[PDB]
């Protein structure tokens, strides 16, 4: 139980900030995740060697994509990590360890490719699972992992305090549907607003887990203004290769998946931050004061991309 994982000094102050890059080197990722795992959670939430085996499983099963990778995985769980150690006493020992879980496994064996995508395939996915496509996958895949031997890091829980840990990971992994969010802001917006938010009523605590994991997901927009300008084009390199795949079925693709249509980009994320990204971190903000640097970030990114549009970059 006495081997804690230690960070380099650059790291281990700047891994506490929101707007921490995890880096190029992939090799430290693992460890970057177990360490915050370890101050978040606790050096016994996980028995190590058990830990271990399950994030470089899960690890495999995240695709050679341009955006929807293991990197992304790690980057979300990050975000997570920081939001949870920013309000230390909101949340229980099984959210803690479920989270962070959620957020590694969030997007398991993504191809690159929407869930509209995959409807207009006709892919097999899209038959089992009618909604949220790629999230009820990614739960399926992170469940298969857990079975795998010698990977149920959860196996010290109780029965019933396992139903409940993967439940707040299934609910945490479905909220990643981003067509979900709108409606589950605007409730907790209603809720905050009214002041009837109530983080005792577990239906409230799941909707605000939500948000979280929107705020964890999109957190690309939270960064310093070279990390999310370089991270767009990844974010683009899978739209186009969809846009392209839309068209060799004979469909138009909407602007955003549209390599025809790069001039429309700096526009295009305008209208994101100012309908997705700013309201997320708005009502987030409301909710839990201490994440309103990812606030703050998000709209000097927002300014970022103005002065884009104004030819000043
Ligand atoms: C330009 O799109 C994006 N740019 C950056 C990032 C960063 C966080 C990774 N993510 C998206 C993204 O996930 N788009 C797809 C889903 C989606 N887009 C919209 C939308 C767009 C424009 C205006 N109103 C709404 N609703 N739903
Ligand atoms: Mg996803
Ligand atoms: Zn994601």
């Amino acid at each position: 139980g006495l081997m804690q994982f230690t960070l380099p000094v650059r790291l281990c102050k700047e891994i506490e900030l929101f707007h921490f890059d995890i880096g190029p080197f992939e090799n430290m990722w693992p460890g970057i995740f177990v360490y915050m795992v370890h101050r978040s959670c606790g050096t016994s939430c996980f028995e190590l060697e058990k830990l271990c085996r399950f994030i470089m499983s899960v690890k495999k099963n995240y695709r050679r994509v341009p955006y929807h990778n293991w990197k992304h995985a790690v980057t979300v769980a990050h975000c997570m990590y920081a939001i949870l150690q920013n309000n230390h006493t909101l949340f229980t020992d099984l959210e803690r360890k479920g989270l962070l879980i959620a957020c590694l496994c969030h997007d398991l064996d993504h191809r690159g490719f929407s869930n509209s995508y995959l409807q207009k395939f006709d892919h097999p996915l899209a038959a089992l699972y009618s909604t949220s496509t790629m999230e009820q996958h990614h739960f399926s895949q992170t469940v298969s992992i857990l079975q795998l031997e010698g990977h149920n890091i959860f196996s010290t829980l109780s029965s019933s305090e396992y139903e409940q840990v993967l439940e707040i990971i299934r609910k945490a992994i479905i909220a990643t549907d981003l067509a979900l969010y709108f409606g589950n802001r605007k409730q907790l917006e209603e809720m905050y607003q009214t002041g009837s938010l109530n983080l005792n009523n577990q239906s409230h605590r799941d909707r605000v887990i939500g948000l979280m994991m929107t705020a964890c997901d999109l957190c690309s927009v939270t960064k310093l203004w070279p990390v999310t300008k370089l991270t767009a084009n990844d974010i683009y390199a899978e739209f186009w290769a969809e846009g392209d795949e839309m068209k060799k079925l004979g469909i138009q693709p909407i602007p955003m998946m549209d390599r025809d249509k790069k001039d429309e980009v700096p526009q295009g994320q305008l209208g994101f931050y100012n309908a997705v990204a700013i309201p997320c971190y708005t009502t987030l903000t409301q909710i839990l004061p201490p994440t309103e640097p990812l606030l703050k970030a998000c709209r000097d990114n927002l300014s970022q991309w103005e002065k884009v549009i104004r030819g000043e970059e």
